[PDB]
């Protein structure tokens, strides 16, 4: 009953950080364009 | 000795997930200015 409440709350450890690597990496994906967009729009105003 | 392998199973896969968790702290860290250079270049020419 010990070693389940390390395993149990382990896991509660991974399940905290899985979803931690899972938004950081929904953030790269959500900033794609941000940079995407703003390499298109410094370079229209180049011909301006 | 059964839940000793599978703890060490998490032991060894919870350290390895936080080097991925680093170096992708890293790039979401490394576009950080630079995307703020980006902003700070179009209220620069902006006026201009």
């Amino acid at each position: 009953e010990d070693l389940e409440l390390s395993l149990q709350k382990s896991d509660q450890d991974k399940a905290s950080k899985d979803h931690q690597i899972r938004n950081l990496n929904d953030e790269i994906a959500h900033q794609d364009e941000l940079i995407n967009k703003l390499n298109k729009e410094k370079k229209m105003q180049g011909e301006h």
